[PDB]
């Protein structure tokens, strides 16, 4: 039962632009619900259409639940000059930016944990019949360095009870993250999300390299058909790279399931230095909420698509 809570414009203070791009415009603000002195840091999204963003709200409200650690939750919507979505501010931004900016303190334990968490979030969505269709490092957000959530439901589709696939029309889509069958046939499944997951893992393990850098999107299907894939990141031992390679198998049903990826990456996270080789790993640290001074980090922080 999908509900949308309408939040009054007057309940938001200190609204400031955070960034714009393919996803629209995102602002940060403080939400003060009437009848509370609680001030909640929020992110606020609008497109650049009203209908498009309501489709995203619908999907997000549909998949929310009491226990939902790794998928962004819609707090509500605001009707202003635009229709806006409201969510909890993720103060450390997106994981693509995070891994580029904190490379020198990202250890093996963080990378593997992020892999587990994304897989848990995707398994959660699969259980709710949701095909995300846009999983990428740019669309994973960082609540704390130890805790990430999947975002951007702009392309996501709910499968009917009898449906195993979504067939798309001619909209703009992220070719370099897509399964071969999605490029050729516009077919999307849970197993095509698994392909995108493998690309997402590659982005993390390269500390935010661009996939197939300097290769035109029009050439990707031919590269994949020839058996070529993204290269082995230097930190990755063979077992980690083989997971990625299994995610990029031609046969969709041969690819790992999210349930299996949770288990495998959890196993690796139990012995992280066995699976990723990072110079100075043991000497690295990132802010954690168990730190006395974590609040410092928070204040400091809080303060792709082509036509097929
Ligand atoms: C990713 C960086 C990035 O997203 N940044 C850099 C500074 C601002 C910005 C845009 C942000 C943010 C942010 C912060 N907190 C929560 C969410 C988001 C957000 N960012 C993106 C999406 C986000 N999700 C939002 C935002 C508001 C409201 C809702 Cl309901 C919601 O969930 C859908 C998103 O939807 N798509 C991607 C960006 C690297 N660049 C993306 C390249
Ligand atoms: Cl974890
Ligand atoms: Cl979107
Ligand atoms: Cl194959
Ligand atoms: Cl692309």
């Amino acid at each position: 039962q999908a509900l949308l809570r309408i939040l009054k414009e007057t309940e938001f203070k200190k609204i400031k632009v955070l960034g714009s791009g393919a996803f629209g415009t995102v602002y940060k603000g403080l939400w003060i619900p009437e009848g509370e002195k609680v001030k909640i840091p929020v992110a606020i999204k609008e497109l650049r259409a009203n209908k498009e963003i309501l489709d995203e709200a619908y999907v997000m409200a549909s998949v929310d639940s009491v226990d939902n650690p790794h998928v962004c939750r819609l707090l509500g919507i605001c009707l202003t000059s635009t229709v806006q979505l409201i969510t909890q501010l993720m103060p450390f931004g997106c994981l693509l930016d995070y891994v580029r900016e904190h490379k020198d303190n990202i250890g093996s334990q963080y990378l593997l944990n992020w892999c587990v968490q994304i897989a848990k979030g995707m398994n959660y969505l699969e259980d709710r019949r949701l095909v995300h269709r846009d999983l990428a490092a740019r669309n994973v957000l960082v609540k704390t360095p130890q805790h990430v959530k999947i975002t951007d439901f702009g392309l996501a589709k709910l499968l009917g009870a009898e449906e195993k696939e979504y067939h798309a029309e001619g909209g703009k889509v992220p070719i370099k993250w897509m399964a071969l069958e999605s490029i050729l046939h516009r077919i999307y499944t849970h197993q095509s999300d698994v392909w995108s997951y493998g690309v997402t893992v590659w982005e993390l393990m390269t500390f935010g390299s661009k996939p197939y850098d300097g290769i035109p999107a029009s050439e990707i299907s031919s590269i994949l058909e020839k058996g070529e894939r993204l290269p082995q990141p230097p930190i990755c031992t063979i077992d980690v790279y083989m997971i990625m390679r299994k995610c990029w198998m031609i046969d969709a049903d041969s690819r790992p399931k999210f349930r299996e990826l949770i288990i495998e990456f959890s196993k690796m996270a139990r012995d992280p230095q066995r699976y990723l080789v990072i110079q100075g790993d043991e000497r690295m640290h990132l802010p954690s909420p168990t730190d006395s001074n974590f609040y410092r980090a928070l204040m400091d922080e809080e303060d792709e698509y082509l036509i097929p």
